[PDB]
């Protein structure tokens, strides 16, 4: 069968941590006032939650809830477990409060509010500087959540909250985050399409941290080059074949045979034979700003197909692509 694998690095920080630290499901939720919080207005619904702007009447402080749909607030521990681990952490967001939404009868968990520059406007108007700023920034969270043993699982630029006027990031949306637990087979429906690492389009369950620095990858990649998203499957089929397309075939059969992975036969029509581009090919008039040696060696280094040749967040903060930013 497939042969196992582990992250190269933080493998014993759950091990080394108290049981209490990663057993979600022995959690006891401390339950605070609902009455606390007035809502003003619905920001969104998802799949999972609807999100609220409300108002935190205890001291007149803007706050977003978050209310969970029936369907799946039974993973909430996890979700309160892990931004509680994380709480106070390089810019992780802050859960302020747990209360029992009276009318769902459900979780609703109450976050800061992050006073978040539209996202068009930041894609459309973020320069080369502030990209790598930026990007400095999300790296020290995802460093913190895998130091703490925690793997994100839906990194994208919808969970990424910038609030440019104050030069603040904070990553959101921990519902798909996990523990991170050596040999453990990981469900592969994490991320959102465009954003999925190759682990998950060819169904390898030992992933680990190193996914959510492909996603990093996909976000850097469609902000440079002005492409969004990057890699753009039909569906997630389709979105092996769009990668495929630009690092090759060839490395992602000797990925394949690495791992000893049953690559599913529905690919044998589809994913042809593609040598890898060289990144300058993606290049034009319009991205020229955005792009540098640097960007592309750092972009290079993100978006591989083994998942343990990938930078690790820490090592990405030493890449040459952040000596310009002030520190
Ligand atoms: N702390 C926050 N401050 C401001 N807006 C937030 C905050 N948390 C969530 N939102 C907004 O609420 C919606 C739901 O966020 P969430 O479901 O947690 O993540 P996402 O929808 O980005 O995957 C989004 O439209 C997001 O912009
Ligand atoms: N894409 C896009 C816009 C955007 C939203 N959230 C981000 C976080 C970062 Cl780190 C960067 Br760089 C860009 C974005």
């Amino acid at each position: 069968g497939p042969v196992p694998s582990r992250a190269r690095v933080y493998t014993d920080v759950n091990t080394h941590r108290p049981s209490e630290y990663w057993d979600y499901e022995s959690h006891v939720v401390e339950w605070g006032n609902q009455d606390d919080y007035q809502l003003v207005r619905k920001l969104g619904r998802g799949k999972y939650s609807e999100v609220f702007e409300a108002i935190n009447i205890t001291n007149n402080e803007k706050v977003v809830v978050k209310i969970l749909k029936p369907v799946a607030a039974a993973k909430i521990k996890r979700e309160i477990k892990i931004l509680e681990n994380l709480r106070g952490g390089p810019n992780i967001i802050t859960l302020a409060d747990i209360v029992k939404d009276p009318v769902s009868r459900t979780p609703a968990l109450v976050f800061e509010h992050v006073n978040n520059t539209d996202f068009k406007q930041l894609y459309q108007t973020l320069t080369d500087y502030d990209i790598r700023f930026y990007m400095y920034e999300i790296l020290k969270a995802l460093d913190y959540c895998h130091s703490m043993g925690i793997m994100h699982r839906d990194v994208k630029p919808h969970n990424v909250m910038i609030d440019h006027e104050h030069r603040k990031l904070r990553l959101i949306d921990w519902g798909l985050a996990e523990f991170y637990h050596p040999g453990q087979e990981y469900n592969v429906r994490v991320a959102s399409r465009y954003f999925k690492g190759p682990e998950l389009l060819v169904d390898y369950q030992m992933y680990d941290y190193s996914l959510d620095m492909w996603s990093l990858g996909c976000m850097l990649a469609s902000m440079i080059f002005r492409k969004e998203p990057f890699f753009h499957g039909h569906d997630n089929y389709d979105q092996l074949v769009r990668i495929a397309k630009v690092l090759g075939t060839e490395d992602l059969y000797d990925y394949i045979d690495k791992y000893n992975i049953e690559l599913d036969p529905r690919f044998n029509d589809i994913l042809g034979r593609h040598s890898r581009k060289r990144w300058e090919r993606f290049v034009h008039s319009e991205n020229q700003h955005l792009v540098s040696p640097e960007a592309l060696d750092f972009l290079d280094k993100l978006l591989r197909y083994d998942h343990q040749s990938r930078l690790t967040a820490r090592e990405a903060m030493e890449h040459p692509y952040f000596y310009t930013v002030v520190k």
